[PDB]
């Protein structure tokens, strides 16, 4: 992958921004001992993952680049915005464990279940959102694209805040309405939790770098972006219940949690009065037996072989996307992302 | 006070706000409940209270901008932005009720303590620190001031966040060492989390709207808001045992949150050996009976008494810092804000 031969090196980089961020404290010693939290959040929190979004803008960048722009100083920002997304997402997930009831991330106990940690968390993550603007600052604010970047990061945020509002307010705790678990729900929730953050956002940071900062080229952009983000949380709802933790780093909680997931829609489209009853029983609820059941009523729907199938159809819808609306960008920006994702 | 003679018509400008935070719904009716879970956090945390903060980019700005410019545009940004900071106050007291196991905010159960909000209070919270952001986008785009005023609510988000952490860190749960709880430590603990949000933010916002952008004038504001800052946390440390919570609107959390309060410093600096095994016998600790006994020791050696002769010797210390420091600003800026803290 392109994005093998930019990791090595795009992972390198956190030291230097764990250095930049925590050498806030030769000037105000008084801050130390939160600076040295600072470092242990940053630690536990931004590495272990596959740093897919952060590298994007890094790959990105090059792409759309010239290659005569492309200068030491250049680069370094390029890798610093990278890593201000991967900022971006490690303040939602540290969020989104404790809001989900999640265990484990990345192979690891979640940060709020460390003994010690706890909801002190909650600021943990308000930390990290806050050095996604103080990298901005240090390493941008001379470039004619910083603005740019502040809103595109704060419009980003408050999007994904949005598609949580949605997620967590269709998943009510102990409150079993399948009723309101439809196609057209879920495609709202997921562009708004997932899409923009995940997707939008690395490609658009990297346009904006290069001066493409063109409202119809945004929009082209996003039309293929956002579609890859839908299939993106559609394969992480899959995965939620029957991928293997050792390879995703986490434990699913999407049926105790009450979550309208992919794979729940889809149940409620193919099941039988009888099939919803069995549903309407066993979501939502803590016991491991009542899960147990509705992973059951999945299998025997095929919900597995829906996903083997949606996972093609949607392949091939995107990569008609690319032909529709990659121009005048090279199409690589976005085949490589495809890559990286249907993998 | 020039804050009563502000105040009806600053709240009134409330509906407003709502209005425009929560009509990113037609074009989008896709996120309508989201909206109206928006629209009732908005309602719940950010009404209620006395408005000092917002209140103060209003009188500030009055008192700053020539008559001739306070157009009916030029108000209405600035009322818009004590609302922002009003909004910043409301994100950070959702999260600080949660992580410091609080049950009444003014006048009313916490919002996270609300039957059905719990722990989704975060995201709440996070959404409406994305408002401060859109009314800024919404309503100070066009001004030469917004980059300022982005940047200023950042910076201070991040200093605030910074005193959090000083916070949590210096008061571990079950956890009990007043080896930590010095006078140098508070300070800092109290710079950082309050005086740069409650104090510096706001006349700072008013100070950039009306185009006064210079460091040395910032430094000298600073100079003496941040002194304004630490007396007000320590008056607030003060009524969380000794104030009256029907005007206070919320029940004191401190002594059993083991908090590097003003009060338990003060009884360090005077404890004998034998009042400091009971304070550490009694400190941190959920038991009724225990922190009645920290109240009692308090009173003992005459803390009320030492409270009162502090404000005394503060107020008279920022009035000294006012003489010094407000010139070319009027003076009324800063002595109308000392009249509404040392009340
Ligand atoms: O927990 P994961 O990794 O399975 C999850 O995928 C995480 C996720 C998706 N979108 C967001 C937005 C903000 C915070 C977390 N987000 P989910 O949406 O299923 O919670
Ligand atoms: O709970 P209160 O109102 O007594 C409290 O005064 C609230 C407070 C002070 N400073 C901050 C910064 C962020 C969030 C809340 N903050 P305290 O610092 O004592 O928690
Ligand atoms: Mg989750
Ligand atoms: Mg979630
Ligand atoms: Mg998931
Ligand atoms: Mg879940
Ligand atoms: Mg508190
Ligand atoms: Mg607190
Ligand atoms: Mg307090
Ligand atoms: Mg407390």
């Amino acid at each position: 992958d392109v994005y093998a031969q930019e990791k090595q090196d795009f992972v390198q980089h956190f030291s230097q921004i764990v250095r930049v961020l925590t050498e806030d404290e030769m000037g105000h010693p008084e801050i130390g001992d939160a600076i040295a939290r600072l470092k242990e959040v940053l630690e536990y929190n931004a590495i272990g993952g596959k740093y897919n979004r952060g590298l994007t803008v890094v790959v990105a960048f090059r792409e759309l680049v010239e290659p005569r722009k492309q200068d030491a100083d250049s680069l370094q920002r390029a890798w610093t915005v990278g890593w201000c997304v991967e900022l971006l997402q490690a303040f939602f997930l540290v969020a989104d464990d404790i809001m989900d009831s999640s265990l484990t991330r990345r192979g690891q106990i979640c940060w709020y279940q460390k003994p010690g940690v706890g909801l002190d968390a909650i600021n943990d993550a308000n930390l990290l959102e806050a050095c996604i603007y103080r990298l901005l600052k240090l390493y941008c604010r001379e470039q004619p694209y910083y603005l740019n970047l502040i809103e595109l990061f704060l419009q980003s945020s408050y999007q994904t805040e949005i598609g949580q509002t949605l997620d967590l307010l269709t998943a009510p705790q102990g409150n079993v309405d399948l009723v309101r678990f439809t196609e057209k729900r879920y495609k709202s929730i997921v562009k708004y939790k997932t899409a923009f953050y995940s997707f939008y956002l690395p490609i658009a940071a990297a346009m904006y770098m290069a001066g493409i900062d063109g409202e119809k080229e945004h929009a082209n952009a996003k039309k293929i972006l956002l579609e890859m983000g839908e299939f993106f949380q559609i394969q992480d709802d899959y995965l939620d219940l029957f991928g293997d933790p050792s390879v995703t780093g986490k434990i699913g909680t999407d049926i105790q949690d009450n979550k309208c997931s992919w794979l729940v829609v889809q149940c409620l489209q193919r099941a039988t009065p009888e099939q919803y009853q069995i549903l309407k029983e066993n979501y939502g609820q803590k016991e491991a037996e009542k899960v147990a059941r509705v992973k059951a009523l999945y299998e025997e729907l095929d919900l597995p072989a829906v996903f083997l199938q949606y996972e093609e159809d949607s392949y091939s819808h995107i990569m008609a996307l690319i032909e529709q609306y990659a121009a005048p960008l090279p199409p690589a920006v976005f085949l490589g992302l495809a890559r990286k994702i249907y993998k």
